[PDB]
């Protein structure tokens, strides 16, 4: 189902950001430890300057020169510390900018597939009820009016049958009551 | 829109074939009871 696999590539996307993060927080340690590691080497080639300025105080040129070369390795030292720190620099934003990048694209295609597929299942529930509502039972009324259409034709059948066999002396007998009822006329004329 | 041609389909095809249905059994009820009037026992009676 490509709901449900969409859905997996969102989770997996969770823990991909997660590794992502702990990346960035790794990479933050790291330049913030080669600054201090710099810092402090520098910090010791300020010390062993003064020590130079006190061997020079004390007129000692020889410990005064064996103390800026411990000056000189110091600076020397922090300047590949810096070196480092400027790829940690560099790292770090690299890093910083796929993140914001990737969780733009998460944010986006989660809710864009997820408005799709309310949209998707709104437009099919209508498609659905116009198909239900076209699709009425009107073959089966027909079949029941049909089935009453032919008691009918039976009761047209069988006004046809009486018809052809009624032929009878009745209608005579119909005469001689309008007769009757003629003598009963001119009786109610004769009281009149 | 669907739904109230639906209700208006549904009502018609139903009142319609209830009175349909009440006047071809009042029919067939006098069709017998003519039926019934012309077939006395006249043979019996002749018989007899």
């Amino acid at each position: 189902d490509p709901e449900k696999v969409l859905e997996q590539a969102v989770i997996d996307m969770q823990e991909d950001l997660v590794q992502l993060r702990q990346a960035v927080a790794r990479t933050i340690a790291e330049e913030k430890r080669t600054e201090q590691r710099l810092n402090q080497d520098t910090q010791e080639a300020k010390k062993w300057e003064d020590r130079a300025k006190l061997a020079l105080t004390n007129g000692e040129e020889n410990l005064a020169r064996e103390a800026l070369a411990r000056k000189k390795s110091l600076t020397d030292t922090a300047a590949a510390y810096q070196t480092q720190l400027a790829q940690q620099r560099t790292m770090s934003e690299n890093l910083r900018r796929n993140l914001a990048a990737l969780e733009a694209k998460i944010s986006e295609a989660k809710t864009k597939k997820n408005m799709l597929q309310a949209r998707a299942k709104a437009a099919k529930a209508n498609a659905e009820l116009q198909q239900t509502l076209g699709g009425l039972g009107t073959s089966s009324a027909t079949s029941a009016f049909e089935r009453m259409e032919n008691k009918v034709l039976d009761m047209e059948a069988t006004s046809q049958a009486a018809g052809e066999l009624a032929g009878f002396g009745i209608e005579n007998q119909f005469a001689q009551l309008e007769a009757s009822s003629g003598v009963e006329d001119e009786l109610a004329a004769l009281k009149a």
